[PDB]
């Protein structure tokens, strides 16, 4: 019959100002006989009704894939709210539940590192310079690099890794011609997450 | 019925005295047929070497290993598992394969403590594995002689030329690092000589 999935809002989302946050209801192997799918959406288990709910479409594998979408407000997601997906269709013996919310844990505030070039590095024709994210929770983050008081567009970062104390971590780096680095330039690294001060802070790099 | 086919472990991969292997998975075969032998390819021969495991339901999978030659794997050579049961239309093939592509060795750089987390009761080590291809990787750590495992590893990122990199970290006391230990950080990928090498990091 009919399965049900309940996806949060991206990171980014939840921490940007001038983003949209977003939870999705995701319905999927809805029968050609049972075709009709209805959403509720709940919020801290009040009924409301501003979801945007798609059209029905067939996928490649015979079945209906069916969409709800409910925005979110910044606050609410921060502050726990649950959002509830409730979805009536007549091939299931009940309707189906689902509920989301922010991560449960207690939040904790990333650490943030700047580390120079290796030694070894030095020697070629581009340096990496590395900023270590660590020991935050949830999960939810976002890192970016400026150089000379703008962004640095040529960075990457990789996806948090859980830890063994149940925080999580993850490096982000900028990959620069030797020249500039050894110019004195100052790059700097910065990440928002919902439990700095202001959900923002900035650590900065330059040669010695 | 749909079919799902996983690879062989790097270090397997990597190894003469190793055994990598591919597995071919089936998910849902119904109890009307459960049914279901496979036919094992090797760029268009068939191999009969497949060994069924003993299948064992679930409330709610019947598997197949391959084993695989150690330079076919590395030279691409692709692995086709083709599954017949009677609730398809046609039997299904899954072909699996080595990443297409010259590869690239890493560049291995070790990284010490930045100094504000100097203050703090335990330090990170790092290690930046930079510019391989393909993404099959293997990175540990050692100090004196003998493994160290109190290390977390990133999964590989692709970065804008194609080839992948990573961070693994290893978590220390200051006390430790202080006294001057030595520490290692060996990586295991194709590109590399004797498919190996180690780099090593130590308070100045
Ligand atoms: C018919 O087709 C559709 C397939 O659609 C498309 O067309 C078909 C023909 C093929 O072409 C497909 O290739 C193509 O996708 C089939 O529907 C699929 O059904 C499976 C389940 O049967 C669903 O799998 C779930 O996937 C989620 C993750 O899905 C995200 O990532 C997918 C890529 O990997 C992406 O395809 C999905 O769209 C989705 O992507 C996210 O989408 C949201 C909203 O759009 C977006 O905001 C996100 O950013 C985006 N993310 C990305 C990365 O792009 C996976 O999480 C689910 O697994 C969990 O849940 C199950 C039960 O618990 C269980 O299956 C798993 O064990 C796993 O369990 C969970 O564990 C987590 C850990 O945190 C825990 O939190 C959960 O609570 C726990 N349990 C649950 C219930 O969540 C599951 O794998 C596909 O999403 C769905 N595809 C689509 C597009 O909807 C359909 O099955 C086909 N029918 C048949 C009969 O074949
Ligand atoms: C009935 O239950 C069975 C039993 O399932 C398991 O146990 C039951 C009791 C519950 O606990 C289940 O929740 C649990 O899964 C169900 O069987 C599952 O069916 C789903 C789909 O139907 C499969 O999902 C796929 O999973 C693979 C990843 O699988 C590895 O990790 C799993 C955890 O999710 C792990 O459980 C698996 O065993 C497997 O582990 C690997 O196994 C090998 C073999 O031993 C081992 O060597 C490895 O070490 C081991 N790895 C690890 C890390 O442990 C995932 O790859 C699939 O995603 C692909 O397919 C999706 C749809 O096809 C697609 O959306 C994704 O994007 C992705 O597609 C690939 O995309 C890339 C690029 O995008 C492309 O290159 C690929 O070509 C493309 N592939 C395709 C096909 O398009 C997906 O997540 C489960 O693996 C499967 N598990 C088992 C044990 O059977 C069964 O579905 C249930 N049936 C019903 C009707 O409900």
């Amino acid at each position: 019959g009919p399965s049900v999935f309940l996806f949060p809002p991206k990171p980014k989302d939840t921490l940007m100002i001038s983003r949209t946050p977003e939870v999705t209801c995701v319905v999927v192997d809805v029968s050609h006989e049972d075709p009709e799918v209805k959403f509720n959406w709940y919020v801290d288990g009040v009924e409301v009704h501003n979801a945007k709910t798609k059209p029905r479409e067939e996928q490649y594998n015979s079945t209906y894939r069916v969409v709800s979408v409910l925005t979110v407000l910044h606050q609410d997601w921060l502050n726990g709210k649950e959002y509830k997906c409730k979805v009536s269709n007549k091939a299931l013996p009940a309707p189906i539940e689902k509920t989301i919310s922010k991560a449960k844990g207690q939040p904790r505030e990333p650490q943030v590192y700047t580390l120079p070039p290796s030694r070894d590095e030095l020697t070629e024709n581009q340096v990496s310079l590395t900023c270590l994210v660590k020991g935050f929770y949830p999960s939810d983050i976002a890192v970016e690099w400026e150089s000379n008081g703008q962004p640095e567009n040529n960075y990457k970062t990789t996806p948090p890794v859980l830890d063994s104390d149940g925080s999580f971590f993850l490096y982000s780096w900028l990959t620069v011609d030797k020249s500039r680095w050894q110019q004195g330039n100052v790059f700097s690294c910065s990440v928002m997450h919902e439990a700095l001060h202001n959900h923002y802070t900035q650590k900065s790099l330059s040669l010695s």
